[PDB]
């Protein structure tokens, strides 16, 4: 073969972005891919408690903080300056002891490989990324290899200056064949405008089966009492199985349900009966999420979890730019000349979008995500579909071997609307 990323090494391919940034001083390849995990579960818990604090506390909140993360490196191939070193800051790529940022792409592309590149049984784990450019600028091909090489993400050339609407149409169609029709609307309405540049998206698919399933027969529907709300019926799961189990501080209660193979598995944490999520939330880090993983012991319970499903959508501009994203967003200070032919460097990011489904049954659990960061668009309002429900607990599916948060959430309404 040409090249397969998964096995080459660091001194074969010849990834080399415009600009590079050097994190200050404060096997290799293995444990540097060990370090891109934390810096993504870092970025992930982070990200996570300023998502929720811009939220109500029963609301629902689902995403793949991979996902963004895989979205936003791809965005940082064409960065520099102080967007490229924002970039690093606030995804944490700058906490991994290799300095040079051209480095970063290397180990995700190694990451990738390990994630996605075995396909292995029971545990559909896959992902797709894709750069949508104006059908009539040039591209720097430099960054379309690298995109490509790194990311797998090829150029698809769309009329963005006569046909933005049809375009968006396109890019979202294309994220619906890639998430098997549960993410269908990524990019929100003129989001997408004439002086859109170039759109690059991210999307993973999970689909798994339990290894402990719960039976149809055992299921019963019951009565949901919402914030202050009504009530509403939701279909109540029941097993009883040996599963690894910890109550942890103050009757947090921390359990976690595997898949067929043991790679992928779900992580809940439940507040104690009458408690909120709030304090968990806040002091939730990934130091504390690991601490709680190690005290897990397996032991003889009755799992009650409900079958449902929860879809979310937002924009992701507000939170990162109270994270320290600030110019990449900006016209006037945004730095990205690696993308267009001749070092363009009027290009900003107007917006970036995130849309996450979950659905949990009797046979498993299936998931999905996408991301997509708008390169000169329109900047709108987040359309925030507030619904409040009541006794919330949060959600993780994540692959054991490599330490990674593959989607993340908060479930306060069980209920079939
Ligand atoms: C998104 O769009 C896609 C279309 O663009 C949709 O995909 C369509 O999905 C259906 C199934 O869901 C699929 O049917 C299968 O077709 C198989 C193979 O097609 C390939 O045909 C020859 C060889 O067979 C290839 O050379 C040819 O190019 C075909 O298509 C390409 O296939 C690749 C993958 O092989 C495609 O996908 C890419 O895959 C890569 C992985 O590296 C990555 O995930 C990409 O992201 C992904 O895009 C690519 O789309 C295709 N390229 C081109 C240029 O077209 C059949 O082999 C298969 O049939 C088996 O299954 C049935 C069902 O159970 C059995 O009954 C059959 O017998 C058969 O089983 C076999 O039986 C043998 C006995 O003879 C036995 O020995 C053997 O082991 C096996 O058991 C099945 O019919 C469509 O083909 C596919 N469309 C296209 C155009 O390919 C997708 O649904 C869309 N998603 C949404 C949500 O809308
Ligand atoms: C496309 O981007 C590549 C880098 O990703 C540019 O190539 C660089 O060219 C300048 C020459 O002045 C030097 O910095 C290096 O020789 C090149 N590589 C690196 C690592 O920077 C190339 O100029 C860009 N092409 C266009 C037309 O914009
Ligand atoms: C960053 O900006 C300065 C000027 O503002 C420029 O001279 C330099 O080439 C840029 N990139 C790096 C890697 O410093
Ligand atoms: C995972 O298990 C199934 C076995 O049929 C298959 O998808 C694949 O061969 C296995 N993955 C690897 C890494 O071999």
């Amino acid at each position: 073969s040409p090249v397969d990323i998964c096995t080459a090494k660091p001194r074969d391919i010849p990834m080399n972005p415009m600009c590079i940034y050097r994190s200050p001083e404060k096997e290799a390849t293995n444990r540097r891919v060990w370090e891109l995990s934390k810096a993504n579960s870092r970025f992930a818990t982070t990200f996570y408690q300023h998502l929720a604090d811009s939220k109500n506390d029963n609301d629902n909140i689902f995403l793949s903080p991979l996902s963004i993360s895989t979205a936003f490196a791809m965005t940082k191939l064409g960065a520099c300056n102080d967007t490229l070193q924002q970039l690093m800051e606030v995804f944490k790529f700058d906490t991994i002891s290799e300095k040079t940022s051209d480095q970063i792409h290397f180990f995700f592309a190694k990451l990738n490989c390990r994630l996605y590149r075995k396909a292995n049984k029971s545990s559909k784990l896959v992902s797709a990324n894709r750069l949508f450019g104006d059908k009539s600028l040039t591209f720097n091909e430099t960054y379309q290899d690298i995109s490509e090489l790194v990311y797998g993400a090829k150029l698809q050339p769309l009329d963005f200056k006569e046909n933005a609407e049809q375009s968006r149409a396109a890019i979202n169609k294309w994220v619906s064949n890639k998430t098997e029709g549960r993410i269908t609307d990524v990019i929100p309405s003129e989001a997408i405008n004439e002086l859109t540049v170039l759109v690059l998206v991210n999307t993973i698919y999970f689909k798994g089966l339990w290894k402990s399933k719960f039976s149809p027969e055992n299921t019963r529907k019951e009565l949901f009492y919402k914030a202050d709300g009504e009530s509403c019926s939701a279909s109540m799961m029941y097993q009883e199985g040996k599963f690894r189990y910890r109550r942890v501080a103050e009757g947090t209660q921390v359990l976690e349900l595997p898949f067929k193979g043991d790679d992928i598995t779900m992580v809940l944490i439940l507040p104690k009966p009458e408690k909120s999520l709030a304090k968990v939330e806040k002091e939730l880090t990934p130091e504390v999420l690991q601490e709680w993983l190690d005290e897990l012991e397996e032991m003889m319970l009755v799992v009650h979890m409900p079958r449902f499903r929860i879809e979310d959508g937002f924009s992701l501009k507000e939170q990162l730019q109270d994270m320290g994203l600030v110019d990449l967003f900006s016209p006037e200070k945004s730095k990205l000349p690696g993308i267009v032919a001749e070092g363009r460097d009027d290009l900003y990011v107007s917006d970036a979008f995130h849309k996450a489904f979950l659905e949990v049954n009797e046979e498993g659990s299936e998931a999905a995500a996408s991301t997509a960061v708008v390169i000169a668009g329109r900047s709108l309002n987040p359309n925030r579909v507030t619904f409040k429900a009541n006794r919330p607990f949060l959600v993780f599916i994540r692959e054991v071997p490599l330490n990674t948060i593959i989607f993340m959430g908060r479930v306060a309404n069980p209920c079939v609307k």
